[PDB]
DNA sequence: TCAGGTAAGCAGTCCGCG
DNA sequence: GCGGACTGCTTAC
């Protein structure tokens, strides 16, 4: 087994790593490692060692890090660039991994741990951990058991001993259902008091150390209220053995508004889930309760008790504790389908990073570099000071809103990388600049070429076409691991769909699943047998078809952020290669690119139309072109298609044989006109659109930029066993429009492409009669709140006030001097209402915490007072009349001479 | 919301617009 | 009432 590192850290003139041997076995070594850094030498000197532009560099060896960190400080009082990694552990990394590290995973200790604290007070703040910690649940991978630190005595009651018995039973028995799968793993540990739970788990820390650290928001609650608990109880040096080196610090982390604490803990990588959540699964939810997301991803019920938590383990301490385990069992659930923990092993181990600095792309990428260059005796440059200063990005089409009936559109492969790669943009690159002419001249191929040497961006940059640099390289590389896994994800969506074709027809027999891997596109065989299967076999297939695709898309959205985030850390002031120059070399291009190619598209259709000047290219946003395909379709006519699908193979051989030819040919011609390196720009077919055949649908709709509907039959080769909307921009897709509101804009659309404007009429009047019966969460409108002391002003709206927040601060004011009330916290989500006129909240508005039912202290007189016409019109009605306007249809039936004979 | 980037939409405040 | 300047928030890319 080759070796691999599972934490490092300095602490200082020393290096402390846990790692794994060649034996299979974690140890842990401390190395008194001497740094290099380098200067800039003359040429008559002889070195191995040149900077990234090809200036000689002699190396100079540090007694220790101290003096290495110093003779930075001198190097800059001098003012002298002082070049090499000055992040010393990322060196150490690199001297002792010198090699593609392959690592063990199941020598990985991964926990998993959740706490409970009861506080009768409010919400008990981890900086004060003045409660008794009564709950500990700790899941460790490498036993694969869950452990359970069980407080039976508290000043807050004494309690009974936990039942795994009750426990495992239905609830309809009075069980907890905890999972038949997890009730043999779990091991319980009763304490008669504090003291001794707290002792006991520090042991049991001791001799099962996590390496990676996760939970659900353990960064900012569960770690630093066990450390600051423990702490008060025994002592600092105590609470800091939590920490497999002794060491912790308080990190204050800064956000424009405030700032909060957290513990780090030196030797452990904690990752917290929410946080591997929110970066990973391109998300925005209404709520980041544990239990709005469990739902959300597996579909699992509510954990259901009666009153308040504070009281919970009083009145039902069965309960209290069983809660607690589902609750860490639900992270690993939720890790198990989405994979964010194996991603971040992957791109921490491929960068030899500190796994917890995949968060940081900047970080990711400066490690990449780094380890790119020294092996080539290359020496990096020094981090300097930037002001930031705002670049241009990409081109948007402005649509002519209206319905648009057939429609298929057209996508550059990894836009940003591909773009580095085809001009060749790095830092050490850069050969000069050319005279820019207007951009609108390179668009329309009048500007003269910009150069007969160099590999040339319309922003007037110029670049080697010799040899490729260090960023078109290392993207190259980390690109190539994204196509792969796309690869996967597509293919496992295809298989899905051949299960739901399979679904219609399924067989009244005892069978089984078939093992195969989704991964790869079912052979004839595997079909044959699909066909065969009953509904019971193929739903488990369909269920491991969509999680094995679910694996494929973390895998590669995550990457793809990951080489789209290098086009963006070159303009970030804080990337050791940032420039200007290259950020908006890079966007430039891209708006060139669109805008040309939008050009040669409007050119080869006109021709095969024989017309002149018309534009089919009704919109483009960044790297996209839509094209009008109504035109196509009307020359063979829509009378001579048997079926949807017969259309839809139509368009499909279209794109495929005659467009995408004419636009390779455009592109290598734009290519050429830049001069540069290697042509990367491949547009290939996206979506095929359009309403089912013989139906009123109007198949898609436009109102603006970045605001669009598509009734799609056929998605990057994926072809759908039923329709599928894809919905852009509108408020079916925002978190800030009420859940209700959001399902019923979505039929409305759905409505409008397949089937009509009657149809629509017809669920209009049926939502707006209805809607007043639907739950008062379900029809809530979310929002951030940021600011909330800025604008309270006496426990009132100050000027400028926003919405959200004056409803807030009327909440505020109607849980006045309560303690067991939730409390609403900065930055966080709520559900916002708007009230009555003459309510006795005494204002238009109220806002609660998201994710959560209203306190039952004011509950009855929201519902009593809550404004459904004010609701309607403003989340419904506005924006479905926005719809319809551009559409150019009506929800309600409009005046007829007909209606002069209604009988 | 600690953690690559820009473009751009809509809600709402404040207040002008004879 | 709408629209501009502005803040706040949220998406598309
Ligand atoms: C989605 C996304 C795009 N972009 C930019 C960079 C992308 O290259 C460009 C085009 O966006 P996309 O077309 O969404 O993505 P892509 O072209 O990089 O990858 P794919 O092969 O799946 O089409 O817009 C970001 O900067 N951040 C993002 O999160
Ligand atoms: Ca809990
Ligand atoms: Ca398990
Ligand atoms: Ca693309
Ligand atoms: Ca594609
Ligand atoms: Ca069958
Ligand atoms: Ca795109
Ligand atoms: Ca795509
Ligand atoms: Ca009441």
């Amino acid at each position: 087994m080759k070796e691999f590192y599972l934490t490092v850290e300095q602490i200082g003139d020393s290096i402390f790593e846990r790692y794994i041997d060649s034996n299979g076995r974690e140890r842990t070594r401390e190395v008194e490692y001497k740094p290099s850094l380098f200067a800039h030498c003359p040429e008559s000197q002889a070195t191995k060692y040149f900077d990234i532009y090809g200036k000689p560099c002699t190396r100079k060896l540090f007694a220790n890090m101290r003096d290495a960190s110093q003779w930075i400080k001198r190097m800059e009082d001098i003012g002298l660039e002082a070049l090499g990694m000055d992040d010393f552990k990322l060196a150490y990394l690199s001297d002792t991994y010198n090699y593609e590290i392959k690592y063990d995973h199941t020598k990985i200790r991964v926990a998993n741990f959740d706490i409970e604290v009861t506080s009768p007070d409010g919400f008990p703040e981890p900086s004060q951990a003045k409660h008794p910690i009564d709950a500990i649940t700790h899941y460790d991978s490498i036993d694969d058991r869950f452990y359970v630190f069980d407080l039976l005595n508290s000043p807050y009651g004494n309690v009974e001993e936990w039942s795994i018995e009750i426990a495992a039973k239905l609830q309809e028995q009075g069980g907890d259902e905890v999972p038949s799968e997890i009730i043999d793993k779990i091991i319980y540990m009763p304490f008669d008091n504090e003291k001794e739970l707290l002792m006991e788990y520090l042991n049991f820390w001791q001799q099962k150390t996590p390496v990676i650290l996760t939970g659900w928001n353990v960064e900012s609650f569960a770690i630093p209220y066990v450390y600051n608990r423990i702490k008060n109880i025994f002592g600092e040096s105590t609470a800091k053995r939590l920490s497999p080196h002794r060491k912790t610090r308080v990190k204050v982390i800064e956000n424009m508004y405030g700032s909060r604490e957290i513990i780090t803990l030196f030797g452990i990588s904690v990752l917290d889930y929410i946080d591997l959540y929110k970066k990973f699964s391109f998300t925005n939810q209404p709520s980041y309760s544990l239990d709005y997301i469990s739902e959300f991803e597996l579909n699992v019920g509510k954990l259901k008790y009666d009153g308040p938590i504070s009281k919970l383990r009083e009145s039902n301490h069965q309960r209290y504790i069983s809660y607690n385990i589902i609750a860490v069992y639900r992270v690993l659930q939720i890790d198990a389908k989405r994979q964010f923990i194996n991603l971040s092993l992957d791109m921490g181990y491929y960068a030899k990073i500190q796994i917890q600095s995949v968060f940081s792309p900047i970080k990711t990428w400066d490690a990449i570099i780094f380890n790119s260059l020294k092996e080539q005796n290359k020496v990096i440059p020094q981090g300097r000071s930037h002001p930031v200063q705002p670049y241009p990005g990409a081109f948007v089409k402005e649509p002519i809103p209206n319905r648009y009936k057939y429609v298929m559109s057209f996508d550059l492969t990894s836009l940003y990388p591909s773009i580095i790669r085809q001009v060749n943009i790095s830092p050490e690159t850069i050969a000069g600049t050319f005279k820019v002419a207007p951009l609108h001249d390179y668009i329309n191929a009048v500007a003269e070429r910009p150069s007969d040497v160099y590999s040339c961006s319309p922003n007037g940059m110029m670049y080697y076409k010799d040899r490729d640099g260090v960023v078109p390289t290392e993207i190259t590389k980390v690109f190539n691991q994204r196509k792969e896994h796309k690869g996967y994800m597509l293919a496992a969506q295809r298989n899905g769909e051949i299960i739901k074709e399979a679904l219609h027809n399924p067989n009244l027999s005892v069978d089984e699943p078939l093992d195969v891997d989704y991964r790869f596109d079912f052979s004839d065989e595997i079909k044959e047998k699909i066909k065969k299967l009953s509904a019971k076999s193929l739903n488990e297939m369909l269920f491991r078809a969509q999680r094995t695709e679910v694996a494929g898309m973390t895998a590669q959205i995550n990457r793809k952020l990951l080489i789209n985030s290098l086009a963006g850390a070159l303009g970030n002031v804080w990337f050791r290669y940032y420039d200007l120059r290259n950020a908006t070399a890079i966007t430039t291009f891209g708006q060139m690119a669109l805008q040309w190619i939008e050009r040669k598209v409007n050119e080869y259709l006109n021709e095969v139309c024989g017309t002149e000047g018309e534009a089919f290219v009704l919109y483009g946003d960044t790297d996209s072109i839509y094209v009008s395909a109504d035109k196509i379709i009307d020359k063979v006519g829509e009378s001579k298609f048997r079926d949807t699908n017969h259309w839809v193979d139509f368009l499909d051989k279209f794109a495929r044989e005659r467009m995408e030819p004419a636009i390779d040919r455009g592109f290598r011609e734009m290519c050429e006109y830049m001069n540069n390196k290697q042509h990367l720009m491949f547009m290939d077919r996206e979506a095929i659109a359009g309403p089912p055949l013989g139906s009123k649908g109007i198949g898609g709709f436009w109102t603006g930029k970045k605001r669009y509907a598509l009734n799609v039959w056929d998605m990057e080769g994926t072809r759908y066993a039923e329709p599928k909307l894809k919905i852009m921009g509108l408020e079916t897709q925002k978190s800030s429009t009420p859940k209700a509101v959001q399902k019923a804009l979505k039929e409305c659309i759905r409505r409008m492409l397949q089937e009509g404007e009657e149809s629509l009429q017809e669920y209009f009047k049926e939502f707006e009669k209805e809607f007043r019966q639907l739950n008062y969460i379900s029809i809530a409108s979310v929002s951030s709140a940021n600011n909330i002391a800025k604008y309270d002003v006496g426990g009132f709206p100050g000027p400028k006030c926003p919405f959200h927040i004056r409803g807030i601060l009327t909440y505020n004011r109607a849980i006045k001097g309560n303690i067991d009330a939730p409390q609403v916290v900065e930055g966080e989500k709520v559900y916002v209402l708007p009230l009555r006129e003459g309510n006795p909240f005494g204002d238009k508005c109220i806002a609660w915490p998201s994710g959560t039912e209203i306190t039952d202290l004011i509950k009855d007189d929201v519902l009593h007072w809550m404004d459904y016409t004010v609701l309607l019109e403003k989340t419904f009605i506005k924006p479905l009349e926005g719809f319809t306007s551009a559409a150019k249809l009506d929800y309600e039936k409009k005046a007829s001479l007909f209606d002069m004979f209604d009988f």
